[PDB]
C-alpha cells in the first residue's frame, strides 16, 4: 500500500514517523511549504520515501533550496485558498495511487479530510476535521455531546469582547480559534483591564502567520474557565491539573491508547509530559469516556486524536480541545517505548484495511516503567534568577544539570541542549524557545515527576548578556 | 521549463550539476538505482528537486534506505530489460510533464534517448545513443567518419580472441563494449602470454555488475594500439600523448567547448585535467575537426560530449572513444571556474531551445589561468615505495604533501585525503582508489604541470599495514 503524506511541524515527530511508515508502506511525501522544513526533517523525508513533491510556486532563487537547522513557527506566506491546496492533495494522491493520506500538521487537516472524502479514501470526516479545527466549532460539538457544557462566545471585536465578558464572567479564557501551542492563549481575571489585554492579543494574533487555507468563523473564542481540582484527581504532588489522551478512531469508533499525565505549565507553555498516567483505574476510565464522547461528539471517522481534559471538581472531566492529528513532542514515541506500541504504523493500518487493523481493546497496560519527556524554558532560568529578569536578549554558552537531582530509581536517558553560541529572543512567547530537552525514566512515577522538578529550579545556565 | 535527471554516477558532478540545473529549471530526479547514491548525492537531490521518485523494487527492508558515503561502482543487481526502463523514464516524463531529459550516467544512456524519441523530446538520438555505447558499434562510425581509421574484431571467445590477435597483430587493446573508466582494458604486446591475458579478463568481466538494460554485439573489442607521438604535438615535458574535448551536439552540429590536457595514465588508469589545453591553435583545430567528425559521424542530435584522442605521429588525431554526456571528475565544474560557461546549464537550454541557446562560436578562449584536477591512488606510493609492494590491504592514517612542491606562481586552492581510519583494498582496479585529490591554479600551463608531478612522486602516506 502506498500512503501520501502531507509534510509539515508537529505531530508525530520525522525521527519517528517516517521510518514507522516506511516499515510497512510505501510513502509518499508532499510537501506544501518547503520553508516550514528542517534540515534534519529533509533528510528524513529524502530517506525513506519512495516519491516526494515539492510545491514549486515556493522557490524564486537559489536560496529557497536552504533549510534551517530550526523552525518554531512557519513566517513565509502560504496565499493558496483551501479549495487550491485540496486539489493539490488529489493530484498528488492521483499521481501515485495513493491508498491513504495523513498528516502531522495541524493547519493541513481540514483540506486533508476533504482530498480524502473525494477521492474515497478513509479521512476525518469533511464536517468533523473542520469541528476538530475551528475552537467554536469544536466547543459547540463537545456542548452537544454530553460532556461537561461551558459558556462560550464568538470575538472579532472590541465590542464583542466586552458582551462576553459580561456574559460569561471571569475568570475569562480568551483564545484564538486557529492556532496551536497555546498560541494567543489569554487567562482574563480582572475587568479593570481586560479590555487592554484584548487589545494587545488582537494586535498580537494579525501578526501571526497562517496559511490563506486555515479559515474561522470569529478569530476569538471567549470561553468559561475550567477550574482544576488536583486533590480530587492525584493522590500526589508532582503533576498538574490538566492531562491529554492519545487515541485513534477508526470507522467513527474511539480507541483510547495512553494517557500522559503533565508537569505544570508556565503560564499555558507546556511543560512535560509522562507516559503513561499514574491515575487510578476509575480515573482513567472516567478520562476515556470523556474523551470518547468528546471525540465521536465531533464526529470523527478514521485518525488520530490528541485530547486534552481538565481534571476538575469531583472527578468531572472538562474538555479542554482535541485535535485530529498525533500529540507533538516524544509522546508518540514514549508511547512505543513504554508499551512496544507503534501508533503510526497503527493509524495507517487503519487509514488502509480499516477495523482489521490490530487495535488495542481499551488503554495500554503492564507498563514497564515510566518515561517522561521534557523541555527546559529562558524561564527556568528567570525563575531561578539565573536570567536578569528584565533582558530581551542573550546568547547561550552552556546548559548544564548539576547531580544528585534524581529521586530513587529514576535515570536520565538522554539530555540535549540549545547548542553553544545560539541566539534567544526573549521578547518571544515561550513555547517557541525551548532550550532545552531531555528524558527520564523511573519505576516509580512520583519519584520520576519529583526529579523533574529538581531539575527544573536548580539547572544551571551559563550565558553572555 | 522542467527537466528530469536520471540520476546516478559519474559525469557533471552532482556538487555542480544540481545546483546549476535549479537556477534555471524546475529539477525533477528520477532514480532508478537508489543503491547507486551516495549521501552527499541524495542530499544534493533532495536540496535542489522539485520532484523526486525512485525506483521502489529496489526497497526490501530498512536497510535499503542507507545511503554509503561512497560508491565507485554499483554492485547491486539491477535486472529490468531496456523496454522495462524506457517505459519508466517515459512514465516518469508523462507524470511531471518534462519538457528535457537528462543524464549524467552512462549506463542510462541508450534508454533515455528512446524515451526521448517517443516522447519528441530533444535526445542523442536512438541509433546514435546505441552507437555511444557499443565500443564495437562506435568504432564502425568511425571508421566510416573519415577520422582515421583502425582495425578491430568482436570477441566473444577465445577462439574470437586468437583469430583477432592474428589478424591485428601486436600491440593490441582487448577491452569490454560497454562499461567505463578503463575497467578491463588491457594492453596486449607479448603472443606467448596474449591467450591467458584475455582468459584471465573474460573472468574478471563477469564479476562486474551491470544492469540487465546494458546489451551490446559481443563483449570485447580488440582493436590496434594508437600509438602516440608526444613530440609531435607538445612543445613541452609535462603532460601525455591523449587528450580529452568536451562539447555539445545541438541539432546533430557538434559545438566545442574546450580541451583537457592529461597527465601521465597509471596504466590506464587516469590522474589529472589541466582546463583548458596548452596546445597551439593548429593542433587544436585538428582536434577538433577530429571530434567533430567522429561525433557528427555517431549520428548524435542533442547531448553533452566527452571524446578522448589519442596524439599520433604526424599530427593524426587517433579515437579513442566518445560518449553522449559529461566528461567526469571536475572537468566541468572547471570549465566554469576558468571562462565562467556553465556548460550543464548550456545542455539543458539546448535540449529545451536548441539551436536558440547561447551556442559559443569556437573553443572558448582568453582563459585568465589554468586549473588542474588531480587524483592520487594507491599506486603513487606503492611507486614511491611508501606502501610495499606485495601488500594487499591497508589502512590509512593521513596523507600530507611537503613544502616546496609548486613550481612558479602555482597555487594549491584545495587539497582533500582520504578521511584517517578509512580501509583500502589493494586487489582493487586502481581507478576505484583514489586515495586523495587536489585542485591547483597557475598562470603557466608547464608549471602547473611539473607541480603535479612533484606533488604526485613526494606527497607522504603515512598508514597501518
Ligand atoms: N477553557 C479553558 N479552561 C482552562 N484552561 C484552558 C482553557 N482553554 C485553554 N486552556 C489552557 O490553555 C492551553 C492551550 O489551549 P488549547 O485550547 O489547548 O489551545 P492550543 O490549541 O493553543 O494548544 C491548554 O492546554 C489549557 O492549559
Ligand atoms: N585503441 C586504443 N589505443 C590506445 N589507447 C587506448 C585504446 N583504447 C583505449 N585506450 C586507452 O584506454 C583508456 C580507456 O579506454 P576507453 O576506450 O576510453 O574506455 P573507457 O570507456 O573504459 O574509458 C583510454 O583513455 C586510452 O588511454
Ligand atoms: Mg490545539
Ligand atoms: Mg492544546
Ligand atoms: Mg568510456
Ligand atoms: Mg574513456
Amino acid at each position: 500500500k502506498t500512503v501520501l503524506v502531507i509534510a509539515d511541524l508537529g505531530g508525530c515527530p520525522p525521527h519517528m514517523f517516517y521510518k514507522s511508515a516506511a516499515e510497512k508502506y510505501n510513502l509518499v511525501s508532499f510537501i506544501p511549504r518547503p520553508f516550514a522544513i528542517t534540515a534534519s526533517h529533509a533528510a528524513l523525508i529524502e530517506k525513506y520515501s519512495v516519491a516526494v513533491i515539492k510545491d514549486k510556486d515556493y522557490f524564486k532563487s537559489l536560496a529557497d533550496f536552504e533549510h534551517p537547522d530550526s523552525i518554531y513557527w512557519a513566517h513565509e506566506d502560504h496565499n493558496k485558498p483551501e479549495e487550491e491546496v485540496v486539489e493539490q492533495i488529489v493530484k498528488v494522491a492521483e499521481m501515485f495511487g495513493a491508498d491513504a493520506i495523513t498528516t502531522n500538521n495541524e493547519l493541513f487537516i481540514a483540506p486533508m479530510a476533504k482530498a480524502c472524502e473525494r477521492l474515497g479514501l478513509r479521512g476525518a470526516g469533511v464536517q468533523a476535521a473542520e469541528n476538530a479545527r475551528d475552537k467554536n466549532k469544536m466547543r459547540d460539538a463537545f456542548n452537544k455531546a454530553g460532556v461537561k457544557s461551558i459558556k462560550n462566545k464568538r470575538v472579532t471585536t472590541l465590542e464583542d469582547f466586552r458582551a462576553a465578558l459580561e456574559e460569561i464572567g471571569t475568570p475569562l479564557i480568551l483564545k484564538p480559534t486557529y492556532l496551536a501551542s497555546s498560541i494567543g492563549v489569554t487567562l482574563i481575571t480582572d475587568t479593570e483591564t481586560a479590555e487592554d489585554e484584548f487589545n494587545r492579543v488582537n494586535d498580537y494574533l494579525k501578526s501571526i502567520n497562517v496559511p490563506k487555507a486555515v479559515t474561522f468563523e470569529a478569530p476569538f473564542i471567549a470561553e468559561e474557565f475550567l477550574q482544576g481540582e488536583y486533590g480530587d484527581w492525584y493522590q500526589t504532588e508532582g503533576y498538574s491539573d490538566y492531562i491529554s489522551i492519545e487515541g485513534i478512531m477508526a470507522d467513527g469508533e474511539y480507541f483510547p491508547i495512553a494517557i500522559h499525565d503533565k508537569t505544570p505549565q508556565i503560564g499555558f507553555t507546556e511543560t512535560s509530559h509522562i507516559t503513561p498516567s499514574i491515575l487510578d483505574e476509575e480515573a482513567k476510565k472516567k478520562i476515556v469516556e470523556a474523551a470518547k464522547k468528546a471525540n465521536e461528539g465531533l464526529g470523527l471517522q478514521n485518525c488520530a486524536t490528541h485530547t486534552e481534559i481538565k481534571l476538575m471538581k469531583n472527578r468531572e472531566p472538562g474538555l479542554i480541545e482535541s485535535a485530529a492529528r498525533f500529540a507533538g513532542w516524544n509522546m508518540i514515541p514514549n508511547i512505543k517505548k513504554v508499551f512496544g506500541l507503534d501508533m503510526a504504523q497503527l493509524l495507517l493500518d487503519v487509514l488502509c484495511f480499516g477495523k482489521d487493523a490490530d487495535l488495542p481493546d481499551g488503554l495500554l497496560d503492564q507498563e514497564p516503567y515510566y518515561v517522561a519527556d521534557c523541555h527546559l524554558y529562558p524561564q527556568h532560568f528567570k525563575q531561578n534568577g539565573q536570567i536578569p529578569e528584565t533582558a530581551e536578549d542573550l546568547v547561550i554558552e552552556a546548559i548544564d544539570i548539576p547531580d544528585g537531582l534524581l529521586k530513587g530509581d529514576t535515570e536520565i536517558v538522554s539530555f540535549s541542549a540549545a547548542a553553544p553560541g545560539t541566539s534567544v529572543d526573549l521578547t518571544l512567547f515561550e513555547a517557541f524557545n525551548s532550550i532545552a530537552a531531555f528524558e527520564l525514566k523511573g519505576s516509580n512515577s512520583q519519584d520520576v515527576a519529583e526529579s523533574i522538578r529538581q531539575i527544573q529550579q536548580h539547572a544551571k545556565l551559563t550565558a553572555k548578556y
